[PDB]
């Protein structure tokens, strides 16, 4: 996260870190047995780390659980990043508490102008590389599709939405992928892609979760 702030230990209880010997993506806990992330974060042998703040220090509230199965969206297109969403089922149910909680799925889609919270352990520099060990936070608004496309020239589908500041300076970045975008208490987006980080007229692009509620619910009910 670029231009954000230190969230504070466990203030984002649904935030998860996907670990394959090292942190490589974020994710969101939607219930005791399931986590949602981006399809481009797919990897074999994933260990889900919940209740994390400093990812390099055992602080006492962590739960390390291996993934039993991963399901990438049936129509995920790695070239355009369309349908960039994936579900991960935990080998065992997580213990829910004040530090580890689930985030609600949306009922309706969020509209332009709505403020959202984006979090992650990704790069903090727009130019250069500097990875934080503690969770970073960023409040950013949803931009209208027209405003986004006109300014960025990005090729976006109806399964994506932009959020951020056209003036630049604040944005998600590498390492934040798969992370949550929460607006009004609901998971409305997943950190998906963009052009560089925090650049002018180049806001972040996120997977529009409200378009996948049916798939998510049906998949978890049958698995």
């Amino acid at each position: 996260i670029v231009g954000g702030y230190t969230c504070g230990a466990n203030t984002v209880p649904y935030q998860v870190s996907l670990n394959s010997g090292y942190h490589f993506c974020g994710g969101s806990l939607i219930n005791s047995q399931w986590v949602v992330s981006a399809a481009h974060c797919y990897k074999s042998g994933i260990q889900v780390r919940l209740g994390e703040d400093n990812i390099n220090v055992v602080e006492g509230n962590e739960q390390f659980i291996s993934a039993s199965k991963s399901i990438v969206h049936p129509s995920y297109n790695s070239e355009t990043y369309n349908n960039d969403i994936m579900l991960i089922k935990l080998k065992s149910a997580a213990s829910l508490n004040s530090r580890v909680a689930s985030i609600s799925l949306p009922t309706s889609c969020a509209s332009a102008g709505t403020q959202c919270l984006i979090s992650g352990w990704g790069n903090t520099k727009s130019s250069g590389t500097s990875y934080p060990d503690v969770l970073k936070c960023l409040k950013a608004p949803i931009l209208s599709d027209s405003s986004c496309k006109s300014a960025s020239s990005f090729i976006i589908t109806s399964n994506m939405f932009c959020a951020g500041y056209l003036e630049g300076g604040k944005d998600a970045c590498q390492g934040d992928s798969g992370g949550p975008v929460v607006c009004s208490g609901k998971l409305q987006g997943i950190v998906s892609w963009g052009e560089g980080c925090a650049q002018k007229n180049k806001p972040g692009v996120y997977t529009k979760v409200c378009n996948y509620v049916s798939w998510i619910k049906q998949t978890i009910a049958s698995n």
